[PDB]
C-alpha cells in the first residue's frame, strides 16, 4: 500500500489571542493566528510525513483561505484535489483567547461539508480518484449518507477503508458504514456515542466493526480486527507517560504500521509513538512525525500484549 486516499475535512483555523489583560464583553487588542487543521486533512499530512503517497478530497471554498489550507497540504507533500465551491467559504474555526491561552470563545462553520452529498461522491472523477488509490481514509465530518455512500464503493472496490470519529456527536453518522471500514480510530466518549477497555473490540465487532482503536486518558488504548484485540500496558519509570493526542497522530502511526502490513501490536506501539512525539513538550506538533522520529520514540513506547 503506497497511495492513500483522504476523504474528510480540511479548514483554516484562526487563533485570536488577546495581548493585555481581558475585557469581557467588549473589545481587546489582539493578533491572529493562520493554520490549516481539520482531522482528515491532519492525518493525510501525517500519513504523507511517514512516506505515503496521499491525495486528499476535501469541500474547498474559492477564496484565499482555501489556497493557505492547499498550500499546508503542499508544504506537506499531500496532493490537494478540492472539491471547490468557487462561490462559497472554506470551513473555518476561529478562537478568541485570552492572553494566559484560556479559550474565551470558538465558533465553527462547518457548513461547506454539507455539500459532499452522496450524488457528489459518486461522480466518475472521486471514483477514478479512488480506483488509483490503494487505501481510503475518511472522516465524519462528511455527511451521514455520504459516509454509508464511499462505504458501498470502498466494498465495490476492495478498498481498505479507515475513518476518524472526529466528536462523539458526529461518529454516529458512521453506523450505517461500520461495515464498511476497517478500522475506526476513536476515544473513549466516541465509542459509547456510536456504539450505545478491553472490552471495545466484542462491542464494536457485534455493531458489525471488524476493526479499529479506541483510546482512553493518556495511557491506555484498545487495538482489534477480525479475529484479535491488542492492549498498552501502563508505562514504567523510564517510559513515556502519554502516548495520546488530538487523535490524528495515533491514527496516522496506527494505519501507517497496517498499511506497511505489520501486526495490531506492532500497529499499536507506531501509534503509540507517534501519539508521543506530538506531546513530549509543549512545543510539540505533528510536524515532527517522521519514520526516523517515530523510529526514536518506539523504545520509549510501552509494550503491547495480545488478548
Ligand atoms: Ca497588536
Ligand atoms: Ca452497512
Ligand atoms: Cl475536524
Ligand atoms: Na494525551
Amino acid at each position: 500500500m503506497k497511495k492513500i486516499l483522504v476523504l474528510g475535512g480540511a479548514h483554516i483555523d484562526r487563533r485570536g489571542m488577546i495581548e493585555t489583560e481581558t475585557a469581557p464583553g467588549a473589545s481587546n487588542p489582539g493578533s491572529w493566528m493562520e493554520e490549516a487543521g481539520g482531522g482528515g486533512f491532519n492525518a493525510a499530512r501525517n500519513l504523507s510525513r511517514l512516506g505515503f503517497e496521499v491525495r486528499i478530497i476535501a469541500p474547498r471554498g474559492g477564496d484565499v483561505t482555501g489556497e493557505v489550507v492547499a498550500e499546508a497540504a503542499r508544504q506537506a507533500g499531500v496532493e490537494d484535489t478540492p472539491f471547490t465551491f468557487l462561490d462559497r467559504r472554506t470551513p473555518s474555526y476561529t478562537a478568541i483567547l485570552e492572553r494566559d491561552g484560556n479559550l474565551v470563545i470558538a465558533l465553527a462553520d462547518m457548513d461547506l461539508y454539507k455539500l459532499f452529498t452522496p450524488r457528489r461522491l459518486k461522480v466518475r472523477a472521486v471514483r477514478e480518484a479512488i480506483i488509483a488509490s490503494d487505501f481510503l481514509l475518511c472522516d465524519a465530518n462528511l455527511p451521514e449518507d455520504t459516509l454509508t455512500a464511499l462505504g458501498l464503493i470502498a466494498r465495490a472496490c476492495e478498498k481498505p477503508l479507515a475513518a476518524i470519529a472526529i466528536s462523539p456527536a458526529k461518529a454516529v453518522k458512521l453506523k450505517a458504514a461500520l461495515g464498511d471500514i476497517d478500522i475506526l480510530f476513536m476515544n473513549e466518549a466516541e465509542a459509547r456515542a456510536l456504539t450505545g477497555v478491553r472490552d471495545w473490540p466484542n462491542i464494536l465487532r457485534k455493531a458489525g466493526l471488524s476493526g479499529g482503536v479506541v483510546t482512553r486518558g493518556a495511557s491506555e488504548v484498545v487495538a482489534f480486527n477480525g479475529t484479535e484485540k491488542a492492549i498498552l500496558h501502563p508505562p514504567l519509570i523510564r517510559e513515556v507517560k502519554d502516548v495520546t493526542g488530538a487523535g490524528d497522530a495515533m491514527a496516522s502511526g496506527y494505519l501507517a504500521a497496517i498499511a506497511e502490513g505489520k501486526t495490531i501490536r506492532e500497529a499499536l506501539r507506531q501509534g503509540a509513538a507517534a501519539a508521543a512525539i506530538t506531546v513530549q513538550s509543549s512545543f510539540a506538533t505533528s510536524q515532527d512525525l517522521s519514520k526516523d522520529s517515530v523510529e526514536a520514540m518506539l523504545g520509549l513506547v510501552p509494550q503491547a500484549e495480545m488478548l
